[PDB]
């Protein structure tokens, strides 16, 4: 669960967006007279119209994640 | 858990939106009359109409993430 | 749990919105009438109709996160 | 829980927002005869119309976070 | 729960926002006859209509936090 | 909970709001004959149509929290 | 240009509309680098969206209209 | 232009209408780089979005309108 | 332009609109770069969003009306 | 322009309007860069939003209007 | 311009408007660089929000109206 | 310019507005770099909000007006 980077020395990005009546949910739980509902979200969600990643890593860069479930 | 990040020495980033009547909705739990809900939201979440990451990392960048869920 | 970041040395970032009429709703917990409702946010959360991250690290940069749950 | 960050020698950035009737809610419990409701956050939740995050480390900086939840 | 940045040594940051009729409400419990509301914010909490965070870290810099619950 | 920071050595923050009629709630409790509201608000809580933060650390300089709860 | 009348002696209505983005022209002249432009109305003109007329003339009415153009 | 009208002697009603974004124009001249426009009115020119006549003329009534255009 | 009315002797109802964002216009001359413009009104013009004439000319009622130009 | 009326002897109403952000133009001349603009009004101009006449001339009523242009 | 009216012998009622930002005009004369303007009014010009005319002539009225208008 | 009346013998009402923000203009001449202007009224102009005739002429009345224009 450990993530490093090490960097040693020794353009125009754009995005554009012209929306009318928009509507954006993210993680959403929409329910009425329901008895029970569950939602365990623990990951990584990215979520819209314009949904841009220029770039991500450009030097040195480390991503990482982790998840879990038990319920035994 | 654990992100390091050493970094040792020795353009134009445009986002444009034009929105009319937007609505974004986030981690939301809506409802009406349920008896119960559970939400147990814990990792990363990135919601929008003009969701954009530009050089989420440029140098020595680290990210980490960790969740979990015991019930027993 | 341990972020770190050490750095030894020996342009242009627009962002532009025109939002009418614009509502944003972040971690909400909306209900009428309901018996109960669990809402346990511990991440990170990032919501909006212009959400824009640029540069999140330039140079030596660590970001970090833990959650947990544990109910027996 | 420990985020260190050293640091060790030897442009523009515009954000523009022109919103009309904007409404904009953080971490909100609305409700009405709802017998209990129960919120945590204990994260951390950026939301806005216009939620910009522009170069968020430049040098050495170290960012970290922890939450936890124990019922039994 | 420690956070040190030491630092040894031997442009122009514009946001602008022209809001009519705005509302903003941060952490809130909005409720009518309810018998009861929990709420326990206790992270970090960013809200707004022009929520920018421009240069959060230049020089050595560091950000920690730490949240618990326990019940029994 | 200690946060230290040490230093030692041998441009133009625009922010401009034109406002009218803004509404703005912090951490707000508004009820109407509920039997009873419980609100912990115990960490960092920022809320405003401008909320800007530019150059949050420039030099040496540290940032802490520590909420809690128990009970029983 | 003779009209002429005359009278002598001796239930559930509805019209509704649910009109969403409705453009409507009447008389329109549109036109573009032009000399000349003559609009002559002498009749009799209803526009709107819901136009409606309902039981006229109940007894003796005259919607009697002359016009003239001369051109020389 | 003669117009005449005479008389001798010896329930539920409803018009609705709901538009949204409902533009209505009624004699328009819509031009551009020109010299001469001439707008001549002289009848009955009625305009609106719910534009209703009920019951007109119970008894005698006369509408009668004569116009003239002479150009030399 | 002769105009007569004569006479001699020996329920619920319901208009109703919900209008939102009506842009209305009547007599309109819209131009650019011109020279001449006349506009002669002489008859009888109604404008608005609920132009509505009930039970007009119970008795005896004369609209009688009559315009000219002359151009040499 | 003869007009005339003559008599001689021997229930629940409701007009509503709810309307946001009505712009309303009666008789208009828009334009840019003329010389010469003219503008004669003589006969009956009624504008507004709700422009209602109910119930006119229970007897005898004229509304008789002439009106004359003479250009040499 | 003869006009006449003669008369010898021998209910619930609701107008409601609820307008937000309404803007009305009635005649209207917008123009820019120009030389020459005339403006002559000579009839009857009701403007407004709610123009109303109820129950107008019980008897005998006479609405008569002349204008002229010589260029040479 | 003859007008006449004669007249020879031998309920619940509600007028209501609610409204924000209105701007109301009658009889106007907007203009920028002009030589000449000339406004001339001579016949009835009620401009206003509410502007509400009601029950007028019981008995014989005359509106008459005249107006007339000389150029040379």
């Amino acid at each position: 669960v450990v993530a490093a980077a090490e960097k040693t020395k020794q353009g125009v990005l754009y995005v554009g967006s012209k929306t009318k009546e928009g509507v954006v949910h993210g993680v959403a739980t929409v329910a009425e007279k329901t008895k029970e509902q569950v939602t365990n979200v623990g990951g990584a969600v990215v979520t819209g119209v314009t949904a841009v990643a220029q770039k991500t890593v450009e030097g040195a860069g480390s991503i990482a994640a982790a998840t879990g479930f038990v319920k035994k």
